[PDB]
């Protein structure tokens, strides 16, 4: 019916098959709180949570879902109801393990999972702690709390719904998605919508015809996006061709990203080498640590910069590690290449998009597929991306009003 298992016995990703309405138990269902009213919280994997609600949480400015760009859509009524949030929580999951379906999807997921924030909170030189907003509140069913580190939390969108996004918790003198530091990360997003783009296939009287982005596109998008902020590798949002931003164009990858000059590409890549070499200087300082061994926290952030340690224990940048790391993040993990692996239809430019909007359900399994998406193999759909043609498969596509 839902269609999360279809080799095997076991999700291979996504740890539980969870309901909205499962009680919380403190460990991977808890009522949690950001860095507010608690909200109920579901851990799918260590270090990534979804929370099924709205995100009127992380921006103070948008704590409202009312309207007051070429696409947007509001409707302050989605995702109020349990129905829709245990709908919410399914359709995620599901796309979880579509990505993870893929060789290409589990090297970013891993990398994502292996991307922890890194300590650089104190104002002590010599001491390693953590940064606060890199972590979340989860409270017990007796109502005590502790506070967990986390990467990725997986959100609804806020007002507009079509605004996908990840975004993050600043400090207050640290650029962390820049720095290579990292912090968790904040994906709005939705499963139940997506949008449109027009394409031309090829039987003479065939125009173009009208199709719709495949959702696990989508959220893997904003999982490159994820990626990059969490290593601390993120290009500076001023950097723009005027508008699509570099770090939009390298997200997408494919042709687009060749419009980076590899001049500026090489700059930005020892901009970062330099910046994980001051990892590993602070590192190597460290004396202490407050809130674990200095030596097992240390390892952790050797683990995850792939940091080469000698005799002394003393931590280097290797330059073959380092650009291996930089590579995968940055020119493998793209959407063109998931395209790819999918082998789905998707627009061949960044701004290429229609204002074209659709409420979608990917839940059932007869609507949308782990091996498949919408293009369901053995039927009518199979061929020429009829699933994603928004007028072959109308029942799959309601068009929303702009
Ligand atoms: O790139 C984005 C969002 C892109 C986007 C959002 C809405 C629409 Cl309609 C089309 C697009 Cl390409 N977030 O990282
Ligand atoms: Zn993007």
């Amino acid at each position: 019916s839902s269609g999360l298992v279809p080799r095997g016995s076991h999700m291979q990703f996504v740890n539980k098959q969870f309901n909205y309405k499962d009680p919380v138990n403190g460990v991977d269902i808890a009522y949690i709180k950001i860095p507010m009213q608690p909200v109920k919280a579901f851990k799918i994997h260590n270090k990534i949570w979804v929370i099924p609600e709205r995100d009127t949480f992380t921006n103070p400015e948008e704590g409202d879902l009312n309207p007051p760009v070429p696409v947007s859509y509001y409707d302050s009524t989605y995702l109020s109801t349990d129905n829709e949030k245990d709908n919410y929580l399914k359709g995620v999951t599901k796309l979880f393990e579509r990505i993870y379906s893929t060789d290409l999807g589990r090297m970013l997921l891993t990398s994502i999972v292996r991307g922890i924030p890194f300590w650089g909170g104190s104002t002590i030189d010599t001491e390693l702690k953590v940064i606060d907003t890199n972590c979340i509140n989860v409270i017990q069913p007796d109502g005590s709390y502790r506070s967990e580190e986390l990467n990725l939390v997986i959100i609804g969108p806020s007002a507009d719904i079509i605004q996908f996004e990840c975004k993050s918790f600043g400090h207050e003198v640290l650029n962390l998605t820049r720095n290579g530091y990292g912090s968790t990360q904040y994906i709005r997003f939705s499963p139940d919508f997506t949008f449109g783009f027009e394409e031309s296939l090829e039987n003479p009287l065939l125009g173009a015809g009208k199709f719709a982005t495949d959702p696990a596109v989508t959220l893997a998008h904003e999982l490159i996006h994820a990626g990059h902020r969490l290593y601390g590798i993120a290009i500076n949002p001023n950097r723009v061709f005027k508008e699509v931003s570099f770090e939009e164009l390298r997200t997408f990858g494919g042709h687009d990203a060749k419009f980076i000059d590899s001049l500026q590409e090489n700059e930005f890549r020892l901009y970062y080498y330099n910046k994980f070499k001051d990892i590993a200087s602070t590192l190597n300082k460290a004396k202490s640590i407050v809130g674990a061994s200095l030596q097992y926290m240390k390892n952790v952030f050797k683990e995850k910069y792939l940091l080469s340690e000698d005799t002394s224990g003393k931590f280097s940048v290797d330059k073959l590690k380092f650009d291996k790391l930089y590579k995968m993040l940055t020119e493998i993990y793209t959407e063109d290449n998931f395209v790819k692996f999918f082998k789905v239809l998707n627009r061949k430019t960044y701004l290429n998009f229609d204002k074209a909007v659709f409420k979608i359900n990917i839940v059932p399994k007869v609507n949308y597929t782990i091996y498949d998406g919408f293009n369901l193999r053995n039927t009518n759909l199979a061929a020429n991306f009829n699933g994603q043609n928004t007028e072959i498969n109308n029942m799959n596509f309601t068009k929303l009003k702009n």
